[PDB]
């Protein structure tokens, strides 16, 4: 309840809204990822879901200091909400998420010549699968999407809305209007030409095979539109 009846002493805060265009060196690497077509959509779940479970394991481990913080768990679950018209598959975890300082700090890659650089290594006989132990875990979700948007908030830190569409140009903006309790809201903007990742029949089958590694509750939601006509950003808790 917004009480204008004299709140408290507090800073006006600054809007962390930074927009950046492709960096020449990173544009080389990232565009080559676009050049390198991916004919296997299975790796998508395998490595991305790995991060989802990891984000939960980290929060699960951190809570060993105080089990009372978890009450009895409840935070160990993966919720999937697919938007049929919006073509937006929303996967939200209740894990640790990411922090404000860490987001902008870990945001980058190795462009410096530290013995092994993917550019030179490419001609020296490297491989895409070298990333695992050579640098970077999850850059983003642009391997086969229109745009990748992650709204995360550590329950103590602020919420941010990170989005990137194949790297061309991205923007990092804090506070998305919609409140966040904790976790990571990973919403894939799928193109209409990417119906391969949205057909009800396909969703069940593809997510069935790769959900084996998921030991946490798998909840595929079927959220139907009640209001019928909606054109605002108003959510309902």
């Amino acid at each position: 309840m917004p009480e204008e009846t004299q709140t408290q002493d507090q800073p006006m805060e600054e809007e962390e809204v930074e927009t950046f265009a492709f960096q020449a060196e990173i544009a080389q690497l990232m565009s080559l990822i676009i050049n390198t077509f991916y004919s296997n959509k299975e790796i998508f779940l395998r490595e991305l879901i790995s991060n989802s479970s990891d984000a939960l394991d980290k929060i699960r481990y951190e809570s060993l200091t105080d089990p009372s913080k978890l009450d009895s768990g409840k935070e160990l679950h993966i919720n999937l909400i697919p938007n049929k018209q919006d073509r937006t598959l929303t996967i939200v975890d209740t894990g640790i998420g990411m922090t404000k300082a860490d987001l902008i700090n870990n945001l980058g890659t190795i462009a410096k010549s530290g013995e092994k650089a993917f550019m030179e290594a490419l001609q020296a006989g490297a491989d895409i699968s070298m990333i695992g132990q050579f640098g970077v875990g999850f850059y983003s979700a642009y391997l086969v999407a229109e745009k990748v948007t992650v709204i995360t908030k550590h329950n103590d830190d602020e919420q941010y809305a990170w989005e990137s569409s194949a790297g061309g140009s991205f923007t990092v903006r804090t506070d998305t209007g919609e409140p966040m309790g904790r976790g990571t809201k990973v919403i894939l903007h799928l193109k209409e030409d990417q119906t391969e990742y949205l057909e009800e029949r396909r969703i069940k089958e593809i997510v069935k095979k790769h959900s084996q590694f998921i030991g946490y509750p798998i909840t595929l939601f079927v959220e139907k539109e009640r209001d019928k006509e909606v054109s605002d950003d108003e959510a309902e808790e």
